[PDB]
């Protein structure tokens, strides 16, 4: 059974993560199972919670196991940014579910940008949720205010 | 020869278009030609500058010929962005060449966001060109300053 | 202003028809704009409802405009469907967006997918929405249960 | 020899396995190659027949192996479908080479999917290959009747 | 009647054209219709063959129509390639479907890539209609001859 | 220490290897540093050279890694093609970031094909870099030449 677990995983891990990739993991616990031993199985395999082959399906399988269950709740969040200055700069914006995206932006794009952003940030003061939230990072912005008046 | 660069023309714009698609407008005027006519028509198609048939092939064809050599120079530059607050941001970054691309960000990621775009724009104090770009919008800067601090 | 108004529509219709489209076009009216005109312009270029060239504007964007503000609402949604048999059938689905995925099924396959969207539909049965969503087209259920039937 | 095979199949498998990579796994073992060692390589390596070094060569790359050849057989072929009820459904399909598609549907548009589907599968009846595949798969459909009824 | 296949087809053809887009043009027809009235909008609007009205559905839609058919047949065919020597070249490949695909090449890989396109002209000399293929073309490659010695 | 930078190096690598992944390799290393340690582990970790476990990241990433660096220098070059006859013939391009493309051509368009990219090394011939680069590989043009006449 532990090796079926093992082979069912490889093959679903062959392929790039996807948005289905975490159901379908949860349909190859199904399978083998049971609920007990699912809910075991569950534990061991996200978790690393709780013989020998055990540890080994954890080190090959709990981090694209739960990187497939993070891009089923955030996989299209930003999750890096490249820029390359060439006057013109070379963007890259990643996504927590890995795909990419190329973006071209010159000096006012880019402070135009800003302004955008900016402008959802006082939109977020607006909502109950969102004050609370900028006062959480209260001091990533004042790191801005800083930061931004030292370039003027 | 007019009928044969519409029919042409309404060929290469049938499909969406792309970054071979200017040069291939190019190969059709060529085609059609006579170094002479060529320039005249050029300055025809892309200018509306110089029968009757002329003034249509300007009105269906020139601002598609125009946006075709203006994603051979700058197609991967960003064109647009929209935003949807659910807290979390929906937004949408759409290129000069039309492509788009979504991402998610919560509150603490637009901050996060903003910084490297600063960080980017303080780069570019550094070299010659960037300098002045910034001086040149030393207003869109300043008004920034004004906006984010209201924000704080 | 009429003139620029179609030079704007034209550029941003030169590229295929995006998410961001709909707000876009939202921006060349406003930026045409006084809110009295806005509202009668978008009157006049979503519903065609109130010289001679505001018929043409009409003519010539209306549907991509109504197409821009569809796929802003439900550009997601399955709109076409086409199969070739080959036993291996060739499906193609295009969505309202207008994208496109090929994808191949046996009989097998085709059967499990038709379980498949029955769960959904039987689902559907325990949300108070769905039950009468069903009823709503009981007679299209009642076809299939003839039409499977003869199948058998 | 069996160190410069493993890392030419690391070089490979780093990027996602596409229609290419399994030709190119031949290609790698070729260029080791002697068409009586290939022979015994193909074996080892796709299916595991037949020194600790090649039960590693096995374990690390068997089964990305396989899914390559599995792709260039049928990676366009569906491998998935996952659902979720929203009334909408979000309907998500996975291809067996990876590929994914979101699509939408409402109640009436699933009913249609599966009036589509069914046509194709009464006209497999036509052809002589179709009609004994149906009959292969003679409960399914059977069960398909009880299951739609049971909905009406 | 005239005017809703007009409104039809604007619809249809607001999206960029894909493999869906001419099957969906022939439900358009279909819809309208009566085979005697179809094959006679068939020949009216792909081929421009039999009031005002039917110029106006020909001028713009029977260029989008044939190129939906174009792409039904070939989609997937080469259609337009440039190149740009930066040494390495910056190719871009454009399908008839419209699709483009961006390859980099060095001055060896451009050599080994014209090999392999030889290597399948040559496989074609062992099928019967590729001899002939080649044969139809023989000034073609006899240019090659002259052209890729000179180069030497 | 050391096994944090393997969760992480698992994290980053569960997804597809694109054109940020190098650099957030980089930002890896730095996080867990100490200019000293960082350089003393991109030896480590992209060249394997200088307790156990130190051997473990080298066999697990130093390939993905040394990959995540080819493509941030050169993914978009070509890396492979396979063709298929069918007298049309199926092509796929794979470059180094593993992106594929298909490619459909008949036997006219292959040599039409191969005459560009020869006007491309044609080309090279008049920029002093690509001159020395043909002669570099003299002996695969004369191949060419010996192959293409063989064919006619």
């Amino acid at each position: 059974t532990f090796l079926l677990l093992e082979g069912n995983l490889k093959r679903i891990f062959a392929t790039p993560i996807g948005y289905t990739t975490f159901r379908e993991f949860q349909n190859v616990v199904f399978n083998c199972a049971q609920q007990e031993l699912a809910n075991f199985l569950f534990e061991m395999l996200i978790n690393g919670k709780l013989k020998q082959s055990a540890q080994s399906l954890i080190v090959q399988f709990m981090m694209p196991i739960r990187v497939a269950k993070d891009i089923h709740e955030r996989g299209e969040f930003i999750n890096f940014i490249t820029s390359d200055m060439l006057c013109v700069f070379l963007n890259r914006l990643s996504r927590v579910d890995g795909q990419e995206f190329l973006l071209m932006t010159d000096v006012q794009n880019t402070c135009h940008l800003i302004r955008h952003l900016l402008s959802r940030l006082l939109e977020a003061q607006k909502n109950p949720i969102g004050e609370k939230n900028l006062q959480e990072i209260q001091e990533d912005l004042d790191s801005l205010r800083a930061h931004f008046e030292e370039l003027t």
